[PDB]
C-alpha cells in the first residue's frame, strides 16, 4: 500500500530513487526534482530483470536494474529527453499513463497501483 506521496520526493536524490526501487515490486516507479534544467522532473521505473546483452557503461551491473530519464516540458508537450522518439504527450500524468500501455524509453510498461 503505497500513495503518490511517498513515491514523489523532490529532495530525494537519483541515488535514492534507485535504492528505493530495486528495494520495491517490479514496475513500480517514482518522481523527484530534477537538478538537470529548469522544467523537468526525474523519473524513475524498476525492472523485473536486465536485458540480454547486460553492457553496462561505467555502472554497477545493477544499476540497469534501475532506469532513470529527465523529462521536459515545453510548449510542444513533454518527453522524454534521452531517446529519439520524442512523442511529446500533454502532461507528466499523460506520459506517464501511456506508458503503462506503450513504454518507450522504459524497457517495459510503467504500473501505477493506487492511482
Amino acid at each position: 500500500m503505497d500513495t503518490s506521496k511517498f513515491w514523489y520526493k523532490p529532495h530525494l536524490s537519483r541515488d535514492q530513487a534507485i535504492a528505493l526501487l530495486k528495494d520495491k515490486d517490479p514496475g513500480a516507479f517514482l518522481i523527484r526534482d530534477s537538478h538537470s534544467f529548469q522544467g523537468a522532473y526525474g523519473l524513475a521505473l524498476k525492472v523485473a530483470t536486465p536485458p540480454p546483452s547486460a553492457q553496462p557503461w561505467k555502472g554497477d551491473p545493477v544499476e540497469q536494474l534501475v532506469r532513470h530519464f529527465l523529462i521536459e516540458t515545453g510548449p510542444k508537450g513533454v518527453k522524454i529527453k534521452g531517446c529519439p522518439s520524442e512523442p511529446y504527450f500533454g502532461s507528466l500524468s499523460a506520459l506517464v499513463s501511456q506508458h503503462s500501455i506503450s513504454p518507450i524509453s522504459l524497457p517495459c510498461c510503467l504500473r501505477i497501483p493506487s492511482k
